[PDB]
């Protein structure tokens, strides 16, 4: 089940809003100082919920998600990366590193904690 969560956004109000939602919900959600130090740390510790945001970087970082897709550790776990653009082209290269899916930001209480909920919550088909 879900134990940890992690969230990096460039507006405070954001961090903010999402830390709250998951907060609030009881989630150990945690907000960092920049993608590249959420990710490298997000292999470290390895939470249950990851959120990026970025628009087409060049450094390095993201690039992890490789090393944690490729894994049987993370590979499972579901990884929401932020866009801007919002174009098809993008929708690619989230898949290659290895994230589950991808939404644009900002994003809404109702659509996040949904998104996280049925993640939380078991299955039975």
């Amino acid at each position: 089940m879900i134990r940890t969560i992690l969230a990096i956004d460039d507006s405070a109000t954001m961090r903010a809003l999402l830390h709250a939602t998951l907060a609030q919900a009881g989630y150990e959600v945690t907000v960092a100082a920049d993608g590249e130090a959420g990710f490298d740390l997000a292999a470290t510790t390895a939470y249950d919920l990851v959120l990026t945001d970025q628009n087409m970087p060049r450094k390095s970082g993201l690039e992890l998600i490789a090393a944690l897709r490729q894994l049987s550790a993370y590979a499972d776990t579901p990884i929401l990366v932020l866009t801007t653009e919002g174009s098809d082209a993008f929708k690619a290269a989230a898949r290659d590193a290895g994230a589950t899916g991808w939404i644009e930001k900002p994003i809404d209480p109702g659509v996040l904690v949904e998104l996280v909920a049925t993640l939380s919550e078991p299955a039975a088909n």
